């Protein structure tokens, strides 16, 4: 019971698979509970305005001015004609920051695509703030595109509001989520040429996703694991990192091929343990988990995609009985560390602090969390809506 909408979706990280999948292997994409939020509210004032505090940008549009356009030019929906016209509607000042130019065109594209079937363009105050470190291959984009999706579907009533009962959170039905997915994926294409769809799927469905040769599959429910996201703030060129492995594979086939196969076996095994774990996470299960992380990390190193920072990330953590492994392109970026139950909270804090006393960013979150959701504008942290208010 509420016209005002509060939706959130998680970003994504690769647990196992990093560079193997590019070669026919199995990757395991999990949701990173470093959630992104969207506050949607219908106004009487004929104006649609977008506020993204995280980036410090705010834009608005005269609903009247938008309704005017014969926005009928709306499968490969991303058209040169479309994107072009959309920029006209946009109003992005000539020389404009790349980041917000994409943030706005994804909004407009979606606003106009869904509010399209609406007898009249609604006037709403949009605000999106995220917990997700921007530009670290964490999927902050699709978390966004997923929220602007779920929210806009709910408003236009193309999809029902699942909160309708009296909880603090709730999720759409299986059918609606698919609609939410197909839509977000669209903005994603509106921005990232030819994305795979792993990021939106993760943000939409949450939990664990399996990625093979072009296809995606959800994993049998397995509880969310507590981790430690670590950013080494060390820049890196994903495209280059992926070429280094392609070249290293051509040069050393009889050597790398098997290596890939061992990574593959790792995802397979992790998948197994996750599943069987779903039930009662027994110590052996975590052991096995830390065990897989070590091997994957070293394998990734053998592929020559590791880095001084990561070796440090892994060393500082290992000295304390915790295991870490880079996630993503490698060569810097972020890493993952697994916290199993039992470990004294402070010692989890100390480890957190050590990583920071390196010039590293280290947030304690969880992996394999819920997925796109909606909340009662009274729950969550206070520093959250404050960032969505102030």
């Amino acid at each position: 019971l509420s016209e005002v909408l509060l939706v959130s979706a998680p970003g994504k990280v690769i647990l196992h698979g990093e560079h193997a999948v590019v070669h026919g292997k199995v990757a395991l994409a999990v949701s990173l509970n470093l959630r992104t939020f969207l506050r949607l509210q219908p106004h009487s004032n004929g104006k649609v305005d977008l506020s993204l505090p995280n980036i410090g940008i705010k834009r608005a549009w005269d609903v009247a001015r938008l309704q005017s356009l014969d926005t009928s030019f709306l499968v490969t929906t991303p058209t040169s004609e479309q994107v072009e016209k959309l920029k006209e509607v946009a109003g992005l000042p000539d020389d404009c920051a790349v980041t917000e130019r994409l943030a706005v065109l994804a909004f407009l594209y979606l606003y106009l695509s869904i509010c399209r079937k609406q007898r009249a363009l609604p006037s709403l105050d949009i605000v999106v703030w995220s917990e997700l470190p921007p530009g670290a291959g964490l999927g902050s984009s699709a978390a966004y595109s997923v929220c602007l999706a779920a929210a806009l579907l709910t408003v236009c009533e193309e999809i029902p509001n699942p909160l309708k009962d009296g909880d603090c959170v709730n999720r759409w039905t299986k059918e609606d989520l698919e609609l939410i997915n197909k839509w977000a994926f669209q903005g994603e294409r509106m921005i990232h040429g030819n994305p795979s769809g792993v990021d939106n799927a993760v943000s939409t469905w949450g939990g664990a996703l399996r990625y093979h040769q072009g296809k995606i599959s959800s994993l049998k429910r397995s509880p969310a694991l507590q981790i430690l996201l670590t950013n080494t703030k060390v820049p890196r060129n994903t495209r280059a990192l992926v070429a280094g492995v392609r070249n290293r594979l051509l040069k050393f086939p009889e050597i790398v091929a098997p290596l890939l196969t061992s990574i593959d076996a790792i995802s397979l095994e992790c998948e197994r343990v996750l599943g069987e774990m779903g039930e009662a996470p027994a110590p052996e299960q975590y052991l096995v988990l830390e065990e897989l992380i070590d091997m994957n990390q070293h394998h990734l190193n053998a592929l020559g995609v590791g880095h001084a920072s990561l070796d440090q990330l892994c060393q500082v953590t290992r000295a304390r009985g915790l295991h870490s492994k880079l996630t993503g392109a490698g060569g810097g970026g972020c890493g993952i560390t697994l916290l199993k139950p039992g470990l004294e909270q402070p010692e989890v804090e100390a480890t957190k602090q050590a990583l920071t006393s390196c010039g590293f960013d280290c947030l304690e979150t969880s992996i394999g969390a819920p997925g796109v959701s909606i909340h009662s504008a009274t729950s969550l942290d206070s520093r959250v809506q404050q960032a969505l208010d102030g």
